[PDB]
């Protein structure tokens, strides 16, 4: 009788779990039976592999955390229809509650039916800094990479780890994409990671992106290989390191440890020309056996798109609402800056999808790029060799 749903996600511990708790509590308040299927692994690559295996085994969960064109790629597998939550989306008028771009991402049947619910917009192009460390070292928050490298050299010379970073493929790629946006610009990022333009992927602007990647390598510590993103954030909160380049799920950790922007830590975008790299956490609802699981799915979709839910969920998560009509008044200064910058970058053509977090590219392309980025980062590869390999690896993945 009760609505039921197995939910596959990678929100394991910390600020991620705290925010997810908001959803779990609302689902149980409507007598929903939550069947937890967590797959631990920053950024979701591991969940994506376990998710693919579940669907190949004809064991699809009722709901899965998923990104962008992976939604449409599963739809093309034929495993999502019928679109029982589009009935929810039409009655509630989702096309009037979401940007046209986010609405596109959520839709199946060649854009005809909603099949996924969005809960948020994360931003990738952020730098987090320990305020006491920067004040202690007479360092202004940098606004260019030249200013960042100079601040990093000064901190390094004072015995301080400048950049807390975990070297895992997706995590290298997260920094890489923020760097690319600033070194090359909005049109460059679009051409490379949205168009997959070969001349751009292997060109001299991409060489300069790998140039800066090589500099950032020198600013990380010996414990970086395989370190979890949230450990890196932890070292910034404890003042073991000065900076972290990471999306604003890092803010979920700062909040969960009772630190405030301005007073305890500084948040500033990575350099860009009115750029913004967006990331929408969303849940797809698969074809499933059982009327209780269909009602579970429609109940999750509705809850996930609620006005008050997206206010409370996102205060904990670190992101901003996907819903357009949610009051930002209660959010902190970093989230209000995110929402402001999103509006500005949208009007300037700088509002671009993160590829490291699944909005720009299907998983085959995302993986090809990550693999080249992490090999450059963890070796002594030249920048030009990396750009050649990047363009070849994208081309071969097509
Ligand atoms: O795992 C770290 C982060 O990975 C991203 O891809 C997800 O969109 C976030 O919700 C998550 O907190």
């Amino acid at each position: 009788m009760a609505p039921k749903a197995e939910v596959l996600h990678w929100w394991t511990g910390g600020g991620e779990a705290k925010a997810l708790k908001v959803l779990q509590d609302e689902f149980a308040a409507q007598n929903g039976v939550w069947l937890d299927m967590p797959v631990s692994g920053g950024g979701g690559d591991a969940a994506m592999q376990t998710l693919k295996a579940r669907i190949v085994a004809n064991d699809a969960p009722a709901a899965a955390q998923i990104k962008g064109p992976t939604i449409q790629e599963y739809d093309e597998e034929g495993v999502v229809a019928p679109y029982n939550i589009d009935a929810v989306a039409k009655k509630e008028g989702w096309d009037n509650l979401l940007s046209k771009q986010v609405a596109s991402h959520m839709k199946c049947d060649d854009g005809k039916a909603y099949c996924a619910a969005p809960v948020n917009i994360h931003r990738i192009d952020w730098i987090w800094a320990n305020k006491k460390v920067l004040d202690s070292n007479g360092i202004k928050m940098p606004s260019t990479w030249a200013e960042f490298n100079a601040a990093a050299d000064k901190l390094q010379a004072n015995g301080i780890i400048p950049l807390a970073h975990g070297s895992q493929p997706w995590q290298d790629a997260t920094v890489f994409e923020a760097v690319a946006l600033g070194v090359g610009g909005n049109d460059f990022y679009r051409k490379a990671f949205v168009d997959l333009d070969a001349a751009t992927l292997g060109g001299s602007t991409m060489t300069k992106v790998f140039d800066q990647m090589r500099k950032l390598k020198g600013y990380t510590d010996a414990g970086s290989p395989g370190r979890d993103w949230n450990v890196a954030t932890g070292m910034v909160m404890e003042g073991k390191a000065a900076f972290q380049i990471m999306g604003d799920w890092a803010k979920g950790e700062f909040a969960a440890n009772n630190m405030a922007p301005g007073k305890d830590y500084i948040c500033a975008p990575t350099p860009s020309n009115n750029g913004y790299l967006y990331n929408v956490d969303s849940f797809i609802f698969y074809k499933v056996k059982g009327k209780d699981k269909v009602e579970g799915q429609k109940l999750l979709a509705s809850l996930m798109m609620g006005k008050n839910f997206q206010k409370v969920f996102n205060i904990y998560k670190g992101s901003i609402p996907a819903r357009l009509d949610v009051s930002m008044d209660e959010f902190d200064m970093c989230a209000k800056k995110s929402n402001a910058d999103l509006k500005t970058a949208g009007s300037k053509g700088g509002l671009l999808p993160s590829f490291a977090h699944g909005m720009a590219l299907r998983l085959a392309q995302k993986g090809a790029i990550q693999d080249v980025v992490t090999e450059h980062f963890n070796s002594n590869m030249s920048s030009s060799d990396a750009a050649k390999k990047l363009a070849a690896a994208v081309k071969a993945s097509l």
